[PDB]
């Protein structure tokens, strides 16, 4: 494989939406286990699984990918953020 | 009835996750009619006989009740959202 | 990662032990609201916070973990019973 | 001049230790403006002027170069990983 770039807006760790929202691009360094959100057990909760999550964002790959909470931007598919929430699938 | 107070949880129509599940208080006011999701007559479509519907969630009331998607929150019976799937059972 | 499935000492619904010590898998399902017990909002009690979780025991995962008041068998760490105590460490 | 010889030994995007680092060898394409590494602004960082590369390495060349942080593997010249230092002296 080549290496995947990583795009001009994927959410940073100094965003303010970040802050806000909780997210890491990691969601194993994330506070999913304090969370507790419903649904999945913690460690299984990332971007990858979440209702939110939007493959089909302009600049998406199969490592960045859109989030309906985040406008104009791109989050990492193996991220986390507070508005988990399982997709239905 | 008396007048039901309406819970301080309630989904409210300008949280961003209910703007992208297209969520809707009222079924009678939401997309249902032109999103025409399967399972049943769109103008049979609401909360009340969703799958994803949590009758026992916490602060349920014979009005108000908990959704899957919708973590911590509670929603209307008589509302809708663009995940709406017929309840088996 | 594969469906939800309890390994083979997973505590079950119809365990008398389970029934006695009004124990749910789901917390969100549990009867943590009525009980009440103190420490912390009922609705954020659950067995990944409760002092008696044994995160070293056997046949464990990162979804179920072991429980001193269950003695040889395994608890969700989304679950919730009546003896959910403060976690002092 | 003559084509540039890769090695074999380069390290590539589907190696553990290459996405653990956040290494991409075009610094361009990486994360490094995100990151934000002190010592320089994050336009100028690439293995070239980092602590870590090391010159002398079996195979190096022009544009392939060793990296303490990768034993047995050489990076390129243009790449650009989260362990990035200004190199003193
Ligand atoms: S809402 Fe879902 S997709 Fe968006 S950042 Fe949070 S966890 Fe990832
Ligand atoms: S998913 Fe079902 S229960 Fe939840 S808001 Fe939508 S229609 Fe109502
Ligand atoms: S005692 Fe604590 S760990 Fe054990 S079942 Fe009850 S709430 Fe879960
Ligand atoms: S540590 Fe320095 S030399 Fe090694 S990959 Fe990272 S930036 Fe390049």
């Amino acid at each position: 494989m080549e290496f995947m770039s990583a795009p001009a807006n994927a959410v940073a760790a100094d965003d303010a939406t970040a802050i806000a929202l909780k997210y890491n691009q990691d969601a194993t360094k994330s506070e999913r286990v304090a969370a507790a959100r419903p649904g999945l057990p913690p460690e299984e909760q990332h971007c990858a699984n979440c209702q939110f999550m939007q493959a089909d964002a302009a600049g998406a790959t199969d490592e960045w990918k859109g989030c309906q909470l985040f406008p104009g931007k791109l989050i990492n598919v193996n991220g986390w953020s507070a508005s988990w929430t399982l997709k239905a699938g």
